[PDB]
């Protein structure tokens, strides 16, 4: 049993839902915002990832369903003060899984953070310009 | 852990909400859908009752925060057809569970359907200047 809505995924106190189309870190943020709710303090976001577990969770639902080569975009970014990550959804940032060598803020232009669909979905900074799919997370405030 | 909105609690795949707030079945019935959610295809509606299981649930969560001797409203009314209850969530009426004597459309004049707060639960219908307390249902639509 869950109580998520409908074409969203249940795993503990939170809702998922994959979005499988190539677009920008700035309009997935806004389509993941869109599906807020505020009568019944519905927050929408791009996904924060707490854990090992939600880590896999979230790369296994992704890759379960894409199999292209590509990057899945999450909540995490540096906008606002270059080289701190942080959540999109104000949650706090004790775990990470970079990959080597990342975050690198490559020609100083990389602030939006992705898995990779390679080793467990381990993660990279990209640019304002790059495409990737994205996942969306609601938190019932 | 669950997946309801804060201060909803979760049973199967809904949501409910108590409100110990003695009110008319249409102001009632205006409160509860004020929660839904456009934006995730949520219902918010007056509880309708499908089942012995889910019955006792609903009585049991209003019976263990309201000890007044007085009637639950839920979504069942026979307004636009009188004798032919529906449910303002458009869900079908199979489960009923009547008082001995209901419904009687007392005075000609009762079209809204509660629970009385002994036997279980059993249904009353009731006119539109009674008041009762009444409960909300989420519906993943
Ligand atoms: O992998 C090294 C480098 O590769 C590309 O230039 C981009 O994907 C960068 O974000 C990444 O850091
Ligand atoms: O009128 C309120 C209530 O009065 C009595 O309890 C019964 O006649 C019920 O059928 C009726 O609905
Ligand atoms: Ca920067
Ligand atoms: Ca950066
Ligand atoms: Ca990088
Ligand atoms: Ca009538
Ligand atoms: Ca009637
Ligand atoms: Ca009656």
């Amino acid at each position: 049993m869950n109580q998520c809505p409908t074409d969203w995924e249940a795993e503990g106190d939170h809702c998922y839902r994959f979005f499988n189309t190539l677009t920008t870190w700035e309009n997935a943020h806004h389509e993941c915002v869109s599906y807020s709710c505020s009568t019944l303090n519905v927050r929408s976001d791009l996904v924060s990832v707490h854990s090992a577990a939600e880590q896999a969770y979230v790369f296994n639902y992704w890759r379960g369903i894409d199999s292209q080569a590509g990057q899945l975009w999450i909540g995490l970014y540096d906008k606002y003060n270059e080289g701190d990550f942080i959540w999109t959804d104000g949650s706090k940032v004790g775990y990470t899984k970079w990959a080597g060598g990342e975050p690198n803020n490559h020609n100083n232009a990389e602030d939006y953070g992705q898995f990779r669909h390679t080793e467990g979905g381990a993660w990279n900074d990209n640019s304002a310009a790059a495409q990737a799919k994205y996942m969306c997370k609601l938190t019932f405030e």
